[PDB]
């Protein structure tokens, strides 16, 4: 009656939301996936093809089925170019200006589907080697595929053919953290309450590798791990324990991090790491807020950025902009926060959020689970829903600029 009652309410909203589309946005595609995927990340590659007016993106994505056929994917996105006639197709609409057909929009297709045991509870590409994808299962096993050591149609026979097993949990869990500074570290998350990491940049890629170092800091459910962007050493992780721990690799005690804040009042889903601003990070909670801190002073949250109405799953900074960091959650919504806007005053424009809420995306229909900045053009993000909608969509440039 109240999944009734809010559905009916949802779709009230939805139509507003597609009104405004022309108004918010340069660039909405909506595209229904076969399964919902729990996971999106742009790769870094984008292909120019020498004459087009589009460029081709590449995400991994994953399955989310009770049946036994998930797959890990990789989708392409053709996205307008820089050098591009802005028109009617970048918000999904084959209309003429003058009457009769205008153009096609960019089309979003299936490229590869590996076999996967178990829905992709999360799926992240190497930095150092794109090829290689780190996928969580439910099994509680981390899996690494080099997606072009498999064909692009998935083996009928329905066995999963990992290229490594990694082994040291009980449980499963959605973080996944690979060390952009030591090729092959790898560190994964669990509701066993433990952090794995795995060095596989010696190992032969289909053996099994247990974990070098397990990390038992946290006493409740693990939901997330991130290493620091500049620092080989470090990482951070949160937990249902309402606990933010920075740890350092180089110290002998696996049992307590360098860094313990009691982070939020209730669980903390998400981390991101400031890749332009070397002190800073962001968490996101179950409490419905995105907070802000200073590695220098962990004492003192700096910030509290306040306008979700469920919990938080998700946390990004800008790819581009260092001031601009994104989140999303139970409530179907998607944030982008500018920490610059902080302490303004403004046109209660102040009736509907605080200052440093730069945009809210209602696109979405349904929870959104994962959401991935584009890092190859500036404000285009990709975000999935638990219905199996995937958006990538773009503010409007008189928004940001």
């Amino acid at each position: 009656f109240d999944d009734a009652v809010e559905e009916r309410v949802i779709n009230e909203e939805y139509k507003i939301w597609k009104k405004n589309t022309p108004f918010l946005y340069d660039l909405v595609m909506t595209h229904a996936l076969e399964w919902p995927s729990l996971t999106a990340q742009w790769l870094p590659d984008v292909t120019r093809p020498e004459g087009k007016d589009f460029s081709i993106h590449r995400l991994v994505l994953g399955t989310h089925t009770s049946d036994e056929q998930n797959h890990l994917v990789i989708a392409s996105v053709q996205l307008p170019n820089d050098d591009a006639q802005f028109d009617a197709s970048h918000y999904d609409s084959e209309k003429g200006e003058f009457g009769g057909f205008g153009s096609v929009s960019g089309k979003i297709e299936i490229e590869i589907k590996i076999n996967h045991e178990g829905e992709v509870n999360r799926a992240r590409y190497m930095p150092q080697n794109p090829c290689i994808i780190a996928t969580k299962t439910p099994s509680s096993d981390v899996l690494v595929f080099d997606y072009t050591k498999h064909p692009s149609k998935p083996d009928p026979s329905g066995e999963c053919n990992p290229d490594l097993r990694l082994r040291g949990h009980q449980k499963e869990g959605y973080g996944l953290s690979w060390n952009p500074n030591l090729s092959g570290h790898l560190l994964s998350a669990s509701d066993d309450h433990t952090i794995c990491l795995w060095d596989i940049s010696a190992v032969p890629k289909g053996k099994v590798v247990d974990a070098k170092t397990i990390f038992t800091g946290h006493t409740a459910v693990v939901e997330d791990v991130s290493w620091h962007l500049l620092h080989e050493s470090l990482f951070g992780s949160v937990a249902d324990d309402q606990k933010l721990m920075i740890w350092d690799t180089r110290s002998n005690n696996t049992s307590k991090p360098s860094h313990s804040v009691d982070a939020h009042t209730a669980e903390v889903n998400c981390l991101s790491f400031n890749p332009y601003s070397e002190f800073i990070l962001a968490t996101g909670s179950a409490d419905k807020t995105v907070a802000l801190w200073d590695l220098r002073n962990l004492k003192l949250k700096l910030h509290s950025f306040e306008s979700h109405k469920d919990e938080i799953f998700q946390v990004q900074w800008s790819p581009h902009n260092e001031t601009i960091l994104a989140s999303s959650g139970t409530d179907r919504r998607l944030n982008v926060w500018d920490l610059s806007k902080i302490g303004e005053e403004q046109s209660p424009d102040a009736e509907d959020g605080p200052p440093e809420l730069l945009f809210i995306h209602g696109g979405h229909t349904a929870k959104i689970s994962d959401f991935s900045w584009n890092p190859n053009e500036p404000w285009v993000i990709c975000s999935v829903s638990e219905d199996n909608i995937m958006q990538v969509w773009q503010m409007a440039e008189n928004i940001y600029n």
